């Protein structure tokens, strides 16, 4: 644990929240991880265990003991959470891959939705309702949701989650959201103006930003732009920066510093070992489990 709390700073400026994210294993596998964690970090994403394949493997057949763990971690060290995730054509489970029957599907779709945030009703903070729906150049992926249901999957993705858990911020996320002007962040902004004008409750717009060197400056025109589809909020959702130069992730945090609508930031890991791009040495803490310099130059920005 720093002793320096980067959450700590962060909030001092208005913000919700500096988080990170975690699960069983990396939250037992030594000491540090989990102190670093409670003494750091505000919030937390569960990196794998509320997706699809990890909490309805079977049709209507849910397993719950990986998402109840990090969710009673979290809870019971006061530290914020963000479902991750409803609906992604990742980590799907074959058997809603291959459903071709419309309302077949929004049936399935609005059990997992119903069954998953009635579970952690009330606990969470904000749910990845929509993950990754974008094609790069701004048109809408060919997901088996959006070629059997259509479109109107994002209202009825919505609209149940509104009703399931009024006290949640639903969310859609994306990755490569990353500058103003690119494709990908002009379709996100076209399709929520409609969305919201269609009466579609969409609170937040999450932004991956897995970056490469160099491409933290880009970041804050980036959060500009999807600030004009008009949701209540946005937040910086899967933060990790191939050789995390103290550079590019001040740059990341002042990004989101200097724009109302960010709520806040998640860093998709603590440590490099733990990365899921570890080769690319792309987070906060090392191979130690100690702070980078970026970790300290985040503490004297703010
Ligand atoms: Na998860
Ligand atoms: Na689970
Ligand atoms: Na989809
Ligand atoms: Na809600
Ligand atoms: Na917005
Ligand atoms: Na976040």
């Amino acid at each position: 644990q720093a002793s320096v709390s980067i959450d700590a700073k962060f909030k001092a400026h208005g913000k919700k929240y500096l988080g990170t994210i975690g699960d069983q294993y990396t939250l037992t596998k030594n000491t540090k991880n989990p102190a670093i964690i409670k003494a750091d970090f505000g919030q937390l994403t569960p990196e794998n265990s509320m997706k699809w394949d990890a909490t309805e493997p079977n049709r209507g057949q849910f397993t719950f003991s990986g998402s109840d763990y990090l969710v009673n971690f979290a809870q019971s060290n006061g530290k914020l959470i963000r479902g991750h995730t409803l609906v992604w054509h990742s980590q799907l489970p074959g058997w809603v891959s291959s459903i071709t029957d419309k309302n077949t599907l929004i049936s399935v779709l609005k059990n997992h939705i119903t069954t998953v945030m009635t579970r952690y009703k009330g606990k969470i903070y904000a749910w990845d309702v929509l993950n990754e729906i974008f094609n790069e150049d701004g048109s809408l992926r060919n997901s088996v949701f959006y070629n059997v249901i259509g479109e109107d999957y994002v209202r009825i993705a919505f609209e149940t989650a509104r009703s399931v858990d009024p006290n949640a911020k639903l969310y859609i996320n994306d990755y490569n959201l990353d500058s103003a002007g690119y494709s990908k962040v002009n379709g996100m902004v076209s399709h929520v103006k409609k969305w919201l004008a269609a009466g579609i409750p969409i609170d937040g717009i999450g932004s991956q930003t897995h970056l490469g060197a160099g491409a933290g400056s880009a970041v804050a025109g980036a959060l500009n732009a999807l600030a004009s589809a008009g949701t209540k909020e946005i937040a910086i959702t899967e933060l990790d920066i191939a050789g995390a130069s103290s550079t590019d992730y001040v740059n990341v945090v002042n990004a989101c510093l200097n724009q109302a609508k960010c709520v806040g930031i998640t860093v998709w890991g603590v440590a490099d070992p733990d990365s899921w791009r570890s080769s690319s040495s792309p987070l906060l803490f090392d191979g130690n489990y100690n702070p980078k310099a970026a970790y300290n130059a985040i503490a004297n920005a703010l």
